[PDB]
């Protein structure tokens, strides 16, 4: 019966964890039980024993600032704060970080650190940051901000482009990085030690920088997250192809910008960037293409071990030493983006922090979510930031609120978004949105929660799309079901030759996945491809078991039809960069012409078929920009790829068909279940439960359209039957050859009869009857 551990639950409560409680008496351990301040005994007013999670509830006049408190009993344990009490003494309401006045010579610096000894800050050189150009004591108010008042008395006339460190004294110095810093100096992991072990912060003044008349999205038919066209690019990724040789640097926000047409012309409404806020491992100052193809050890990241969650990363800077270039370069491309009547959405990774020193090196025990010890809980060797935690909700909402306000960002999709509570997501949204009416989120809601030990929550997951309409999900059933995802990915499915129950193709179709509950279209994003796992194409070629080169029209053929599936389908539409032209991972390295052993290679998925060059790369966050980069020639030049042009052509047509009515993008599942319906029913013909060929009628508010899409490997017959058979009264806008609005005279790939369509095999078919 031993004294494990303590913690300070509220101002009159200390809550002491035993070993065990049992055979010992309220009456023995009040005995033996005794409390101390900063050395004198404090009274003890009652205990009373959970025997259960073998701990006593400690009441007293335990009042905060006669220090921590520490139990005997036998040894002895300072007692801790635990972050519900931390909050109710410490949460601040206020400005935090460091703000430059219009003339750069003051600034106002705040840190929150409550239980910090003293904390320095330590200024750098703004044209040499490894150079201390000077320091000072901040002084703490009532609720553990550290302030100061940088002015003449450090020398120094302009403040502007210095950076700057925190040193916190607890018992150990530390150095720490501003996590409201704005910008940062240009940063390069490898320079990493024991004593600055981040980015050094940086004064700035964001609303100087860039386009004043910078403002939100100005985009055509958008009136809801029904009405959006995701568009999901990397910005190294978009620009790092060799054949642009031919005005900005290679990847970049200036060299994004000189691409934006295309995207204009695709007819895409948002563009989602991969995380641009600052990530940990990398090298800013080397921005030289990786010509070798491999999935490990490159300079490239996706950005996905966050070290700021306000301040941008310079690799996408042409001058990454002016830490307010990132500011206004970024601004000018979402401006740019405006201009093309479309949006940005900010990829953004709360669910953890690249190293679990970055927020625990500021006030230990607190921002991340926890174990019962006090001990920080960890994903990636990184921290997992605990949203529940007052100042931590902060840190997410108000680099939500900034960002919002400061770039004019019209949206956000959250990373691991099941990590959190609904709660701060909820509050996140709804700050947003006042903002920016026009607020869409997106988010991955995989049921991954873990927050605190103890303590449970509603998490901001699939589940969550039951109770709110405000942030939608990811639909991983669509992804399975169309052609397969993760962890079985490869499995034969709708587009690849497997076999799917008609009916919950359908519901997706309609989206209404059977895997969460969907009360509203928007809660679902629909989507094939992202980012993560196997691209699109090699997926298919990898379910199929085919090689990219012989079963190339094939693929394509079939790639095809998944985005004339997710391009159809209600909801919010995604489209990973490069699914529309059939954009391939393919490690092409002399290495790994032939099967290796045991020894694999690195995130590599190996298709059978193939003899030349069989690995495909499933998760490229480590490789190499011949492994990352869009393919242009692919994406634009029909001369060299005419397979790879058609499809992009085609995608391009969809897109615009999906735009130009609501029949796609209604608002409620009320109206869907009504307005949406399924032409081929089970018996119907030749259709079977499971199968490989599906069709269904929509109506805008009168023009009926029908979409039909044969995945199966011979041609089939659709019944139009007596209530469809009026669409033969139509015409084809969509078929084998092309996508669009307008009427196809001669169309390919069908054949029409008295109350039937012979579609071929691995074709899709759209109908217009207009009314
Ligand atoms: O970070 C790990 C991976 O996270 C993501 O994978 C998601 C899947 O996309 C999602 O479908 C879900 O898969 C689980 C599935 O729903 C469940 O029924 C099955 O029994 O277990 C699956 C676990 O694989 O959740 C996972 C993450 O938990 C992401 O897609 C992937 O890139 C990441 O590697
Ligand atoms: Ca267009
Ligand atoms: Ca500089
Ligand atoms: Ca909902
Ligand atoms: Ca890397
Ligand atoms: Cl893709």
């Amino acid at each position: 019966v031993q004294l494990k551990d303590a913690q300070q639950t509220d101002l009159t409560s200390i809550q002491a964890s035993f070993t065990t409680l049992d055979g010992v008496d309220k009456t023995e351990i009040l005995k033996e039980l005794k409390v101390t301040d900063k050395q004198n005994a404090i009274q003890i007013s009652d205990i009373t024993l959970d025997t259960s999670k073998s701990l006593l509830i400690i009441k007293g006049d335990f009042n905060p600032k006669q220090g921590h408190f520490n139990i005997s009993y036998n040894n002895n344990v300072t007692t801790r704060q635990s972050w519900e009490f931390k909050d109710q003494l410490y949460a601040y309401s206020g400005n935090l970080g460091a703000v430059l006045n219009q003339d750069g010579s003051k600034v106002e610096a705040s840190l929150w650190s409550p239980s910090a000894d003293s904390v320095t800050m330590i200024i750098y050189d703004k044209d040499n940051q490894n150079r201390v150009v000077a320091t000072t004591p901040l002084v703490k108010n009532n609720k553990g901000v550290w302030q100061t008042i940088l002015d003449t008395k450090l020398g120094i006339k302009n403040y502007t482009g210095y950076y700057y460190l925190y040193e916190i004294k607890r018992g150990d110095k530390v150095k720490i990085l501003d996590p409201y810093a704005k910008s940062l100096a240009e940063w390069d992991s490898n320079t990493v030690n024991d004593d600055i072990k981040t980015a050094k912060a940086a004064f700035v003044n964001p609303s100087q920088l860039g386009p004043q008349n910078l403002s939100f999205a100005k985009i055509a038919n958008f009136k809801g997250r029904q009405d959006a066209v995701i568009y999901e690019a990397h910005v190294r990724d978009f620009t790092s192809d060799q054949s642009l040789d031919g005005k900005n640097q290679l990847g970049t926000f200036a060299a994004f910008s000189e691409k934006l047409d295309y995207l204009q012309k695709l007819g895409v409404t948002h563009i989602q960037l991969l995380p641009v806020l600052s990530y940990f491992y990398v090298n800013e100052m080397d921005k030289s293409r990786s010509t070798a193809y491999t999935s490990s050890d490159n300079n490239y990241n996706w950005g996905y071990d966050p070290q700021s969650y306000f301040a941008l990363s310079g690799m996408y800077s042409e001058k990454p030493k002016d830490p307010s270039a990132r500011i206004a370069e970024l601004k000018q491309l979402i401006h740019d983006i405006h201009k093309r009547g479309m949006g940005v959405i900010l990829d953004v990774v709360y669910n953890h922090t690249a190293k679990t020193y970055l927020f625990e090196d500021i006030e230990p025990n607190y921002y991340h979510f926890m174990n019962e010890d006090g001990s920080p809980r960890e994903s990636f060797g990184g921290g997992r930031l605990g949203t529940t935690h007052a100042m931590s909700r902060r840190v997410l909402v108000d680099s939500i609120k900034y960002l919002t306000s400061e770039f004019k960002v019209d949206g956000f999709r959250f990373d691991m978004m099941g990590d959190h509570d609904a709660a701060a997501i909820e509050l996140a949204y709804k700050e947003a949105k006042a903002i920016n009416p026009n607020m869409i989120m997106i988010g991955e809601g995989w049921r991954t929660f873990q927050g605190d030990q103890g303590k449970p929550v509603k998490p901001a997951d699939q589940d969550w799309m039951k109770s709110t309409d405000t942030v939608g999900v990811f639909s991983d059933d669509i992804r399975n079901s169309l052609k397969s995802g993760f962890p079985n990915e490869g499995t034969p499915a709708f587009i690849t030759g497997g076999p799917q129950s008609l009916q919950g193709i359908f519901k997706n179709i309609k989206a209404q996945p059977g895997n969460f509950e969907a009360d509203s279209p928007g809660d679902v994003v629909q989507y094939i491809a992202a980012h993560d796992n196997l691209t699109l194409h090699d997926v298919i070629a990898k379910s199929i078991n085919k090689d990219p080169k012989v079963a190339e029209e094939d693929i394509h053929r079939r790639l095809r039809l998944g985005n004339v599936m997710i391009l159809t389908s209600q909801g919010t539409a995604f489209i990973h960069s490069g699914q529309e032209y059939g954009r391939t991972k393919r490690l092409l390295n002399p290495d790994y012409m032939t099967k290796v052993s045991d020894k694999l290679p690195n995130k590599a998925t190996l298709i059978e078929a193939v003899k030349e060059y069989p690995y495909f790369i499933h998760d490229s966050y480590d490789s190499s920009d011949a492994i990352n980069h869009f393919d242009w020639a692919a994406a634009t030049d029909n001369n060299k790829h005419p397979i790879s042009t058609k499809t992009q052509a085609y995608t391009a047509g969809l897109i615009t068909l999906r735009r130009s009515t609501d029949a796609f993008r209604k608002l409620s599942k009320a109206e869907i279940d009504r307005e949406v319906s399924l032409i081929t029913e089970v018996g119907q013909g030749d259709i079977k439960e499971k199968d490989l060929v599906i069709a269904y009628q929509t109506i805008d508010s009168g023009d009926i359209y029908a979409v039909f899409v044969n995945a199966d490997s011979k041609a089939r017959n659709v019944l139009l039957g007596e209530k469809y058979k009026h669409l033969l009264k139509g015409q084809v806008i969509v078929d084998a050859d092309q996508a669009g609005i307008k009427p196809i005279s001669t169309p390919r790939g069908v054949h029409f009869e008295k109350d039937s369509l012979l579609i071929d095999p691995l074709t899709a078919i759209v109908i217009k009857v207009g009314k």
